[PDB]
């Protein structure tokens, strides 16, 4: 039934970088393998004059040594032939934080209430994702509307990630 091949996933039509800019609170996430931001996650997206999108993001993360630090992360997005699909090069302002290059797809957003992001880091041989992560972001760090939760749930099902997300606390700790 369900097509779970990554190449089949619908993304936001006519994605608008400039409209996406601003503050996005992470309200729920699906984690990938390995280290990952844990909670108190807020991203700030920017687009410069020449249309280049970037973002900073802050969140608590536990390092291999169980320290729970506030990470200040930086990403720069490279446009692709699909306006909703980017390559995100990222790093932290501390040198010990993870650095990498991930797909960054805007699965859906209405720009002023919610967004659903996705990254597949590794494809299975069948074209499904072997190692994904996904954030549900909000403009307002309260809960969402029933009507916006239902839409978010539909987008999670499109990604074959239904029931795989956890809610994210916001309770001080970071910057
Ligand atoms: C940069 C950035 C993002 C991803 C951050 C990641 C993937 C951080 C991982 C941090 C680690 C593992 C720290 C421990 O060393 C998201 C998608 C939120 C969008 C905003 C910009």
């Amino acid at each position: 039934e369900r097509d779970c091949r990554v190449s089949s996933f619908r993304v936001k039509e006519n994605f608008d970088k400039a409209r996406f800019a601003g503050t996005w609170y992470a309200m729920a996430k699906k984690d990938p393998e390995g280290l990952f931001l844990q909670d108190n996650i807020v991203a700030e997206f920017s687009v410069d004059e020449n249309g280049h999108m970037s973002a900073t993001a802050k969140g608590r993360v536990r390092l291999l040594n169980n320290w729970d630090v506030c990470a200040d992360m930086v990403g720069t997005f490279t446009d692709t032939e699909d306006p909703a699909k980017f390559k995100m090069k990222y790093w932290g302002v501390a040198s010990f934080l993870q650095k990498g290059n991930d797909d960054h797809w805007i699965i859906d957003t209405d720009y002023e209430t919610f967004a659903v992001q996705y990254s597949c880091r590794l494809l299975n041989l069948d074209g499904t994702c072997a190692d994904s992560y996904s954030f549900v972001f909000a403009r307002d760090p309260s809960g969402f509307s029933p009507e916006v939760q239902k839409i978010v749930r539909q987008r999670q099902e499109e990604l074959c990630l239904a029931r795989q997300y956890r809610l994210i606390p916001h309770n001080g700790y970071c910057d």
